[PDB]
């Protein structure tokens, strides 16, 4: 029965939007299958459309800004794009309709209008740009009746191994189409829907802008060669209309020109399913999914006060619609360096020129191909998965969904490497490197990164202790489907903790250095002068200079995280001799947290190295770092430690700002410095493990039940006001927010653990 629930997830979440890259197009989860992408651009003269043209997502000035309204990967949704550049406002809306045997069907609404500034009479060019990739698959343009393009519907057919037949049409649409009354038009026609029927080496089919562009080059040159000039020149955006050739390629060009307001549709119609996909059906699906998403939302996201209200209603379906809508497929090869080169041991003082000099050697090399199914954080900036980000972006949508989150953490753990290493930043294929500067590729398998996906693994254990609708807690509902996933799963856990302990770990034995245990003990490798990138901290202060002899309490307390997880899913599968190890590792982590990082003179935990004199330093630098086994739940809750991180926690000198917990002290001296991107700035993944561990204390019997219910009170507040206010007045949530000023800083469209913010307003942790 395990399998069945499989294939019907497998079935229900094949199709979808599902490249978050642009702003809009589809493709299946398939490595090598049919591809849609969508463009605009208005033109005004015969040099613009290149520069107005939009189709990988940007953010700048020319942009108010764009985002999912509603959005189930089971179901589609609707988006909304706000172009100042091309006085657009663009509704895309998107909808899967189940059936036969090769995933289903789908179809989508591109409408368009000007906004109050355009011209009226604007031209807006549109193409719709279709690609299909695989060695013994076709796909084709049904000709026109009419001379020179389509006076109605573009019928694409096509057939693969993975879609079965299918056909995909893009109707005429509605709106005003320009006609020319150049001579031009007796040999191009006076304006109509054109197709080009193209073929290129199927790993340059992404390459949907310049492919585009080669055929407007030959239009333009076609123009010059026969003697239409700059005497008597057509107009603008009949010189951009390409003349009209379809035909089988792996390679179609959809292209209409509208004046003012335009909209049409994509049906994509699966032979093996019942008859074909219209119109109507697809303004029914929208309607229906909308009902869908508003009865889901009001159940699983129940805003409690002071946030019941409806502006917080619209407030958390944008904060949510944009996590869950940032889900895409990636497929490709990855760049690695797998010299294992034995400077990446970080064993020596100075660690960090030598592993520079075995960098320079540039061993790396693609590798793969490799499949991942995940969120994002960041739409415009960067479009892919990262592995602690997916940890903070799963939990809201486990929340809506827990099968799909399953299925998320599946596709990443199916990356992990024969040692236990998965790349923290997963850059699948050449698509993804466009985006990406060479520099900055090489994965390391010498690199962490916080093991936060352990923490959707515990809420799934909780659910499971204690047809999509059906399908969404298919894996709670069916204890046996849990257990045999966590089953599956469960070896691939245990190899990553393996992993964590051979290569993150520090050195206890060799200095003058006392602790109950002689095991536990851990330091991140891949440490610069100003940085530790693996910690996901990038510049929070740490030991100056880096030492083989560091030890950082955060990586010790995300051991300690793990080992919890392993214990409860251990047990739930009778592994009797693994939950006995654990439970000795984790007395050990808890002794050895108080007798390598608790400052008795500091109040708080400190990261550590050894001295110019050889002995064991702690380094205090009070933020963040300073709370982690608190923020990682591994204190009990009469603990007189925990009792001071609280003073800590809630003192506006220290952290505590109106608008969240500070990532550093105000009192550090290297508050506001450098970069100062973990050096003040408030953090929303961070200030939610805060919320959620003092609304523990805050629900139990304990010494500090009050203490933590007013801190926890007032920092949910504190979050969610600041995300929210920042929403209203840039549409925007992002990546950071200003502790002295409660601005919105760094990059926007971080969807993105931002979105947490709907979480913090449900509540009932
Ligand atoms: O495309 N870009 O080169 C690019 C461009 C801009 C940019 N800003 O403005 C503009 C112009 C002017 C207006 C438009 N461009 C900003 C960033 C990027 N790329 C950075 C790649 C690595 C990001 C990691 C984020 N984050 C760090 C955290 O510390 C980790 O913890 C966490 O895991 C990780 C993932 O969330």
């Amino acid at each position: 029965l395990h399998s069945e629930i499989g294939r019907l997830n497998n079935q229900s979440l094949l199709w979808g939007p599902y490249r978050p890259n642009i702003y809009f197009g589809t493709r299946p989860r398939i490595g090598k299958s049919l591809m849609t992408g969508l463009m605009w651009g208005k033109i005004e003269s015969y040099t613009d459309f290149q520069h107005t043209v939009r189709y990988t997502c940007e953010q700048n000035e020319g942009m108010k800004g764009y985002g999912w309204d509603e959005y189930d990967p089971r179901r589609g949704g609707i988006q909304s794009i706000h172009d100042i550049q091309n006085g657009l406002d663009i509704t895309t809306s998107f909808v899967k309709i189940p059936g036969g045997a090769h995933g289903g069907s789908w179809a989508a609404r591109i409408k368009g209008t000007l906004n109050d500034d355009a011209p009226k009479d604007q031209k807006t060019i549109v193409v719709f740009y279709v690609s299909q990739e695989g060695e013994n698959s076709e796909l084709e343009a049904v000709p026109s009746e009419n001379e020179f393009g389509y006076e109605g519907d573009v019928i694409l057919k096509g057939r693969s191994e993975a879609l079965g037949n299918y056909k995909l049409v893009v109707t005429k649409g509605k709106g005003v189409i320009p006609q020319s009354d150049h001579d031009l038009s007796r040999l191009r026609g006076p304006g109509q829907t054109v197709v080009q029927s193209l073929t290129y080496p199927d790993e340059v089919l992404w390459q949907a802008k310049p492919i585009l562009f080669q055929q407007l080059k030959a239009g333009i040159d076609w123009l010059v060669e026969n003697k239409y000039d700059v005497a008597d020149p057509p107009p603008p955006w009949q010189v951009y209309l390409l003349a009209n050739k379809p035909g089988s390629g792996n390679v179609h060009i959809v292209q209409k020109v509208f004046e003012g307001d335009f909209e049409f549709d994509i049906l994509f119609s699966s032979e093996s399913a019942g008859k074909e996909v219209t119109s109507k059906d697809l303004e029914r699906e929208v309607k229906q999914a909308t009902e869908v998403f508003g009865e889901r939302f009001a159940r699983v996201f129940d805003l409690k006060a002071p946030f019941q209200g409806d502006n917080y209603k619209k407030f958390g379906k944008s904060m949510f619609s944009n996590l869950i809508g940032g889900i895409g497929y990636f497929y490709g090869h990855s760049l690695v360096d797998r010299s294992y080169a034995p400077e990446y041991d970080e064993e020596n003082e100075g660690f960090w020129e030598d592993a520079a000099e075995a960098r320079a050697r540039h061993q790396e090399a693609l590798e793969g191909p490799y499949e991942l199914f995940t969120s994002i954080p960041s739409r415009p900036f960067f479009p892919r998965g990262f592995l602690w980000d997916e940890g903070f972006h799963l939990l809201p949508i486990a929340d809506w969904d827990i099968d799909l989150a399953l299925e998320i953490i599946k596709s990443w753990y199916n990356l992990m490497d024969e040692d236990g290493w998965i790349a923290r930043e997963q850059i699948l294929g050449a698509e993804a490197r466009s985006k990406v500067p060479k520099e900055f590729q090489t994965q390391y398998p010498h690199y962490a990164n916080p093991p936060t996906l352990f923490l959707v693994l515990d809420n799934f254990v909780e659910r499971l202790r204690k047809l999509d609708e059906t399908l969404s807690t298919a894996s709670v509902d069916n204890p046996e489907v849990g257990l045999e996933y966590l089953r599956r799963l469960y070896p691939l856990l245990r190899r990553q903790f393996d992993w964590f302990r051979k290569t993150q770990a520090g050195d206890i034995k060799s200095y003058d250095r006392e602790a109950y245990s002689t095991k536990e003990a851990y330091r991140w490798r891949g440490r610069t002068v100003s940085h530790c990138l693996t910690s996901g901290l990038d510049d929070y202060p740490r030991p100056q200079p880096p030492h083989p002899g560091e030890l950082h309490v955060d990586l010790m307390s995300w051991v300690g995280v793990m080992v919890k997880s392993l214990i409860s899913i251990g047990s739930l599968l009778g592994a009797t001799e693994d939950v006995e190890f654990y439970t000795k590792v984790l007395d050990a982590i808890e002794h050895n947290l108080d007798d390598l990082h608790w400052s008795e003179k500091e109040g708080c935990y400190c990261d550590a190295t050894i001295d110019e004199f050889e002995e064991h330093k702690l380094v205090c630098h009070k933020g963040y770092i300073s709370l982690f086994p608190f923020l990682t739940g591994l204190l009990k809750p009469d603990s007189p430690k925990l009792g001071k991180l609280l003073a800590l926690i809630g003192d506006e000198s220290e952290l505590w700002s109106p608008y969240g917990l500070r990532s550093l002290s105000k009192k550090d001296e290297f508050y506001g410095t450098a970069e100062n991107y973990w050096r003040s700035p408030v953090w929303i993944n961070i200030n939610y493990l805060a919320i959620v561990q003092l609304y523990n204390i805050a629900t139990q019997d304990g010494p500090y039940k009050e203490t933590a219910r007013d801190l926890y009170t007032r920092l949910r507040k504190n979050i969610v006001e600041t995300v929210y206010r920042n929403w209203e007045e840039t549409g925007f949530a992002w990546e950071q927010y200003n502790p002295e000023t409660g601005k919105g800083q760094r990059t926007q469209h971080f969807t993105g653990w931002t979105s947490l913010v709907v979480k913090i307003m449900s509540g009932h942790h």
